[PDB]
DNA sequence: TCAGGTAAGCAGTCCGCG
DNA sequence: GCGGACTGCTTAC
């Protein structure tokens, strides 16, 4: 088979590698690798580099690294570029793997672990680890087991052996409900004591070590505490062993006030879930605790325990373990659920970057381009110095607040990468420039023509049509993989809602699911067996169905992520090639491309009603446009369709057959106009939305830019077999409103869209009665705190202090002496709830760590001195209120005079 | 901690305002 | 009270 690497590092003039060979095993070799890097030559040097602006460079082949980088700086006191890969070990891939690397997921070693530690003073510090290590788990991917190390002798206690036979059994048993699945797959291993645990786990670690390594805070909790507990109890070099190459590097201190510890690891690769998570999920949580994302990707209940977790050990040993096993494999749940690790390794090693740097989409892009070129023998430029400076971006109409009762919906595939690849944006296919026109003038088409030679942007900027610039032949390859994607995750989205319309009227028979690839729509055959199929055999299909969906949803989204991050990264300075007049030629013709068929547009609609000037499209953003519907319905007449779907079918077929054909030749005139490259401005129909039909419902409504909210019957092909809001911007969407009130809102805006204005009453009024039975913390608001140092003076709130942080620091002045309360972390997040005037606190707001409970001592006085009234109007009537005006509807009746009264 | 991006809404602070 | 200048935060794209 077909080699490939694991882990490279560089260590002083060696590079460090562990890698795949052809027989399928883990091998490791240190190699004195002799890197080149490049000079402009004189016009008289025979030789085959060149940069990307086609001028000669002369090789140099240094005899190490360190005299590479010596003579990079030697360069740059004298002011000349030093021109290509200064990232050695990128060159070193480069070189060892001359080809698209083929990977083996099974010969990887992933490894997934957490451990435990009580402490009974405040939180277990990882940089200073004066508490024993009491449990550690360790899943191994190539053996398939969870290795469990438990330690029975400390001095703040002296416990039992766990139970895997309790562990199994259930919770309402008196077991601890570690899952059936992965009991057989426990290697448990007691200890009598702390060191002979630490050295035990660092023995297995050498004979099975982790080349990625993943878990949840294990970057900020777990690795720096097992290096620096090790540190503090055997000494450095010892603890140097979790290092293949006995290489680490602490960071850290990042104070104030204070004060934690990061460790990188030589030769292993950490991806932290949390991490992971945070980059490719496109969820913005409230909460980061793994029960709460557990629960939220899983839907698994979150791990209960009596008392304080400094006691947790003590008073049930047992589900301490247990519970410790059970987060460890979360994690593994989450992954085979939304496969980020999968998505690490497609990337990674399509970039030929360390696995770790797919956090970064500039190292990302830079190797990406790096080998593109380097194939041609052309040689990359010297990353330069520049300033941080605003640019501009996208276009956004201002919508008129209103209902809106028909609308569909139309939006440009993949816009950024396609604006690239239509004009040719790339750093040496810059051909010059024009005298620009207001942007105006090229909306209406009235501007000289730009260029009859070049591909040109409303910016100013031409660019050579001839030659394929390396970005938009890069960017195309990944456009390409995230459309293949993309198409798959729809396939399995259509078959959701198959599955869902069958479930309406499900058999009554016994009865499997069909052995099907949801990736594919359904033929005929499929869907007449699905109509005949049980609820259970359903059930499991859309189970199936969803889990599909999930994974298409994470490969898309995320080479989407990646191919837009290219168009930024033009305007990031830390990029080789930022150039901000290639970040806003795109976003400058995206501007255009937007207003450009916001015309055609109208000017078609005005058209075929035999009108003019009226205005169709009611909204737009970057690159979608929001078009009224409601003549079109009109037209025909209401009473002559049998049913929604009749419309939407209606609609749908406008849509496709009429309006798509003129936006396409709307935008292939375009396409002259700016004499481009290749046409590929393709806006497809997104959206239909309405009310169901014989309804009071008012389909849709804008409050304003960025804020709007349809009741949506078929999204870009997927019909539906219930209604789904489309909710944009308001507060439904935003994890700084309380649980309750999201949902609240939704119901407010649900009955709205589908039920009208008495239903949406009949609502308000039950929601309004039940607010104060709610969970404090479901009604309690969600905030980030950055800058908490910024605006403690006392600690009392400072000048301009952000609500929230005044939160914080009443929480710190209540809990100071108390030992076993948790601290609230800066740029984490906290939950906020305000107070009633003449409370004990002494100010009008409490925050604290969200995710959790707010301590015993203060817990009671909290919940007396809540002000319900103020929280209430905050946070459900205030956006409420703004729904209802720009809707035109009342959430509540008059005042006013009586009354009447009964009696 | 160390390297996609901009546009833009709302919560809240501070203060001007006869 | 409301509004404008401003910071902070979180969303749409
Ligand atoms: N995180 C994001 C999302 C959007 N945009 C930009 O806004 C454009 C429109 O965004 P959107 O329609 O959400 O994505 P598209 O890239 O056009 O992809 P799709 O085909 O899914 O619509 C993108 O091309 C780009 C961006 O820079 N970064
Ligand atoms: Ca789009
Ligand atoms: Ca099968
Ligand atoms: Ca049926
Ligand atoms: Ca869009």
């Amino acid at each position: 088979m077909k080699e490939f690497y694991l882990t490279v590092e560089q260590i002083g003039d060696s590079i460090f590698e562990r890698y795949i060979d052809s027989n399928g095993r883990e091998r490791t070799r240190e190699v004195e690798y002799k890197p080149s890097l490049f000079a402009h030559c004189p016009e008289s040097q025979a030789t085959k580099y060149f940069d990307i602006y086609g001028k000669p460079c002369t090789r140099k082949l240094f005899a190490n690294m360190r005299d590479a980088s010596q003579w990079i700086k030697r360069m740059e006191d004298i002011g000349l570029e030093a021109l290509g890969m200064d990232d050695f070990k990128l060159a070193y891939l480069s070189d060892t793997y001359n080809y698209e690397i083929k990977y083996d997921h099974t010969k990887i070693r992933v490894a997934n672990f957490d451990i435990e530690v009580t402490s009974p003073d405040g939180f277990p510090e990882p940089s200073q680890a004066k508490h024993p290590i009491d449990a550690i788990t360790h899943y191994d991917s190539i053996d398939d087991r969870f290795y469990v190390f438990d330690l029975l002798n400390s001095p703040y206690g002296n416990v039992e052996e766990w139970s895997i036979e309790i562990a199994a059994k259930l919770q309402e048993q008196g077991g601890d409900e570690v899952p059936s699945e992965i009991i057989d797959k426990i290697i448990y291993m007691p200890f009598d004591n702390e060191k002979e645990l630490l050295m035990e786990y660092l023995n297995f670690w050498q004979q099975k070590t982790p080349v990625i390594l993943t878990g949840w805070n294990v970057e900020s909790f777990a690795i720096p505490y097992v290096y620096n507990r090790i540190k503090n109890i055997f000494g450095e070099s010892t603890a140097k062993r979790l290092s293949p190459h006995r290489k680490t590097r602490v960071k850290v201190i990042e104070n104030m006030y204070g004060s934690r510890e990061i460790i990188t690891l030589f030769g292993i690769s950490v991806l932290d879930y949390i991490d992971l998570y945070k980059k490719f999920s496109f969820t913005n949580q409230p909460s980061y605790s793994l029960d709460y994302i557990s629960e939220f990707e899983l839907n698994v209940g979150k791990l209960k325990y009596d008392g304080p977790i400094s006691k947790l050990r003590e008073s049930n040993h047992q589900r301490y373990i247990s519970y410790n096993i059970i987060a460890v494999y979360r994690v593994l749940q989450i992954d085979a659920k939304r496969q980020f690790i999968n998505l690490s390794l497609d990337m990674g090693y399509y970039a030929k970057i360390q696995i770790q740097s797919v956090f970064s989409p500039i190292k990302t892009w830079d190797a990406i381009i790096f080998n593109s070129l380097k194939e041609q023998n052309k040689v990359i430029p010297q990353g330069r110095s520049h300033p941080v400076q605003p640019y501009p971006g996208a276009f956004v109409k201002e919508p008129i607040p209103n209902r809106y009762k028909y609308v569909m919906s139309f939006d440009l595939t993949s816009l950024y990468p396609s604006i690239i690849r239509q004009v040719n944006i790339s750093p040496e296919t810059i051909a010059g420039t024009f005298k620009v026109a207001p942007l105006h003038d090229y909306i209406n088409a009235v501007a000289e023509r730009p260029s009859d030679v070049y591909s040109c942007s409303p910016n100013g900027m031409m660019y050579y049509k001839d030659r394929d610039g390396v970005v938009p032949t890069e960017i195309t390859k990944v456009f390409n993989q995230r459309k293949e994607h993309k198409g798959y995750m729809l396939a399995a989205q259509r078959n959701g809602e198959i599955i869902k319309e069958a479930l309406h009227n499900p058999n009554l028979s016994v009865d499997e699911p069909l052995d099907v690839d949801y990736r594919f729509d359904f033929s005929d055959e499929i869907k007449e067996k699905i109509k005949k199929l049980s609820a259970k055999s359903l059930n499991e299909m859309l189970f199936r169905a969803q889990r599909t969906e999930v994974a298409g949803m994470t490969a898309q989204i995320n080479r989407k992520l990646l191919i837009n991050s290219l168009a930024g990264a033009l305007g990031n300075v830390w990029f080789r090639y930022y150039d901000l007049r290639n970040a806003t030629a795109i976003t400058t013709f995206g501007q255009m491309a937007l207003q450009w068929i916001e015309r055609k547009v109208n000017e078609y609609l005005n058209e075929v009603c035999g009108t003019e000037g009226e205005a169709f499209v009611l909204y737009g953003d970057t690159d979608s446009i929001y078009v009224s519907a409601d003549k079109i319905i009109d037209k025909v007449g209401e009473s002559k369709f049998r049913d929604t779907n009749h419309w939407v079918d209606f609609l749908d077929k406008f849509a496709r057959e009429r309006m798509e054909p003129a936006i396409d030749r709307g935008f292939r005139e375009m396409c002259e106009y700016m004499n481009n490259k290749q046409h590929l401005m393709f806006m497809d129909r997104e959206a239909i939305a309405g009310p169901p039909l014989g309804s009071k419902g008012i389909g849709g409504f804008w409050t304003g830019k960025k804020r709007y909210a349809l009741n949506v019957w078929d999204m870009e092909g997927t019909r539906y077999a219930e209604p789904k809001l489309k909710i944009m911007g308001l507060e439904t969407q935003k994890s700084s409103t309380p649980k309750a009130v999201q949902k609240a809102l939704k119901e407010c805006i649900r009955r709205m869209l589908q039920e009208g204005e008495e239903s949406l009453q009949e609502y308000f009024k039950e929601f309004e009665k039940e607010f104060r039975q709610l969970n404090y913390i479901s009604i309690a608001s969600v905030s980030s705190a950055n800058n908490i140092a910024k605006y403690d003076v006392g600690g009392f709130p400072g000048p301009k202090c952000p609500f929230h942080i005044r939160g914080i620091l009443t929480y710190n002045r209540a809990i100071k002496g108390n030992i076993d309360a948790p601290q609230v972390v800066e740029g984490e997040k906290v939950y906020v709830l305000p107070l009633r005037e003449g409370n004990p606190f002494g100010d009008k707001c409490i925050a604290w760590p969200s995710g959790t409970e707010i301590t015993d001592l203060i817990k009671d006085d909290v919940l007396h001195w809540m002000d319900y009234t103020v929280l209430l109007e905050k946070t459900f009537i205030k956006p409420l209120e703004g729904f209802t005006s720009a809707a035109k509807l009342d959430y509540e009746k008059k005042a006013s005079l009586f009354d009447m009264f009964d009696f």
